[PDB]
């Protein structure tokens, strides 16, 4: 409740929100970023309630080889969270891939000679779960024994599902062979309220709906709220009984889905009424929510999340609706 954890790439979306839940929670939390000195961007953390008595921020570059071998000291719970935002990819290889296996083996490196460890949380993907090639359609429930097939994925030049997969399979055997407790959270896109000025992947596709659009995507993406896998994340890391990797997918809708309840929510906002390209549209399946509901996990409801989004989207002056 009062102990020390650290949170890692703590100026991202999920890590924000973790942070100020942990906060609340008494936690005294140690966060990293690029560079704490730069009171710019790690405003919207030193802001939360909380934070000038227990935010503890230190300075750790997430591809510097022992970046983190004195942060995580001291910690019962480590929170890997640190997600590179976007940028156009040239080599998937050098730009995706390898940058996202050595920065989880360096944290784990890190966590392997911490004492004080109790367990790591890993913020994984959907991404790692669900393209081992079995169709995908309303009745499919996909779940955590689903585990994506890179190779097949890499044939689709899906890099960025490949680099997640690779990365968990490496966290997996690493915590293994080195007798770590790890347990990993896996989202899909994730939105809601803002706590800065910045926009994820996810947010920004809202917001490219409401601002605009001529048309929206033949996609269908499974969504969920950033404050149920922030929560997902310290209920796994407090019950003792949690294991393995949990789906964090609160349903799965086509982006029509999306504008309809858009619609519905507000009534004379200017919306796309054409999908991309008259194909049929990218069916929508299941994804087990068990698993996190185990831990007492209750899921925040698409237009809810959606509904908080687009508020904070126009608190943020991103919208002007």
């Amino acid at each position: 409740l009062g102990n020390v954890v650290c949170v890692t790439g703590a100026s991202g979306y999920i890590a924000s929100w973790l942070v100020r839940l942990l906060l609340h929670r008494g936690y005294t939390v140690k966060a990293t970023v690029r560079d704490p000195n730069d009171p710019k961007k790690v405003d919207h953390l030193v802001k939360l309630d909380g934070a000038k008595e227990r935010l503890q921020l230190f300075k750790a570059n997430l591809l510097e080889e022992g970046a983190f071998d004195s942060v995580v000291q001291g910690c019962h719970g480590v929170f890997h969270t640190a997600s590179p935002f976007y940028h156009d990819v040239k080599d998937p290889q050098a730009e995706l891939i390898d940058p996202a296996l050595k920065g989880t083996l360096n944290v784990l490196n890190s966590c392997a000679k911490s004492p004080s460890l109790k367990r790591v949380v890993l913020t994984s993907s959907i991404a790692a779960v669900a393209y081992n090639g079995k169709p995908r359609t309303p009745d499919v429930v996909v779940d955590e024994t689903w585990f994506t097939d890179a190779d097949f994925c890499a044939k689709s030049n899906l890099w960025y599902v490949v680099s997640k997969t690779l990365a968990e399979e490496a966290a997996w055997k690493f915590v293994k062979e080195n007798n770590i407790d790890m347990v990993t959270i896996n989202p899909a896109m994730v939105i809601g309220p803002l706590l800065q000025p910045v926009l994820n992947t996810s947010a920004a596709a809202i917001l490219n709906l409401i601002n605009g659009a001529q048309t929206f995507p033949n996609a269908s993406f499974g969504w969920v709220n950033v404050k149920d896998v922030a929560n997902a994340h310290i209920l796994a890391y407090e019950n003792a009984s949690a294991s393995g990797r949990h789906c964090l997918v609160e349903r799965v809708a086509h982006y029509s889905e999306v504008v309809r309840i858009l619609r519905e929510l507000y009534p004379s906002l200017q919306l796309p009424e054409k999908c991309a390209d008259d194909k049929p549209y990218v069916p929508i399946y299941q994804v087990s929510k068990e698993k996190a509901k185990s831990l007492g996990l209750e899921y925040t409801p698409l237009e809810v999340s959606i509904k908080e989004t687009v508020e904070s989207l126009k608190e943020k002056k991103f919208a002007n609706l």
